């Protein structure tokens, strides 16, 4: 039977990102939409016009509005694109067969939004991303916090165990993101009720450096999932260093 799979990226990247697995999962018989969240990817909007999370992830809400009474689909999210999962379970959980989580950060129906933010930022080193530069942007009264990959940062912590051409293409595409923290700050968690009846999964990619496997890990041991599948020597970018792999987790978690 056909699924479709809603893939979202996670920041400063685009849906590009999904480009050699897009076309597996259509191999494999399936439907895909690849989305670009707003001012990502081509996403013709502008950074420093998108101000709060639900704007930033409107366009995979509007793929969710889009997806017909009889129908559901299965989202995979990756690194930040966690976030937009879980704005789209909790709006539309009847909607979706299973979550599917990438080095990407559950949302804890448990806990404020930022909570899963609070945590990385107390368990990694305030240099952990190197080469990349942070500026703030949006209202000087509670300004949004925009965010450029380093190439350096790129190259060693996210990409490393990618093609040098999956590089050259993150570096010629990459675009300023944001994690909306102040916004966040500021939302509606997610509740158990409607988030949380989401079937969730996690894809664990072991060599992921800049959202290690022992953070995986420590995700899914205190939010939980119902399927677990690990790719051993994914990086970050799990879809573009084991793009197969990604395809063959995806398929084994949906069917």
């Amino acid at each position: 039977q056909q699924k479709h799979f809603v893939l979202v990226h996670g920041g400063c990247l685009g849906a590009w990102i999904w480009y050699k697995l897009k076309p597996l999962l259509e191999s494999a018989g399936h439907k895909v939409t690849a989305v670009d969240l707003s001012a990502a990817g081509i996403n013709p909007r502008r950074l420093d016009e998108i101000h709060t999370f639900r704007d930033y992830s409107e366009p995979l809400m509007e793929v969710m509005a889009s997806i017909p009474p009889d129908e559901k689909v299965v989202l995979l999210g990756h690194s930040f694109g966690g976030m937009s999962l879980g704005l789209a379970m909790e709006t539309y959980p009847e909607k979706i067969s299973v979550a599917v989580f990438m080095s990407a950060m559950m949302p804890d129906p448990n806990h404020s939004l930022t909570y899963p933010f609070e945590k990385y930022n107390e368990k990694c080193p305030a240099d952990m991303m190197l080469d990349s530069q942070f500026s703030t942007y949006g209202n000087p009264e509670n300004p949004g916090m925009s965010m450029i990959l380093g190439p350096q940062f790129m190259a060693l912590k996210m990409f490393q165990n990618c093609s040098v051409e999956d590089l050259e293409l993150a570096k010629m595409l990459t675009r300023p993101g944001s994690l909306f923290f102040q916004d966040l700050a500021k939302a509606k968690k997610f509740s158990t009720e409607r988030y949380g009846s989401v079937k969730r999964a996690y894809i664990f990619c072991n060599e992921d450096k800049s959202f290690p496997v022992e953070f995986q890990k420590w995700f899914v041991e205190s939010v939980g999932a119902d399927k677990v599948k690990e790719i051993k020597e994914a990086d970050h970018m799990g879809m573009l260093s084991q793009p197969r792999e990604v395809c063959k987790c995806l398929l084994d978690i949906s069917d």
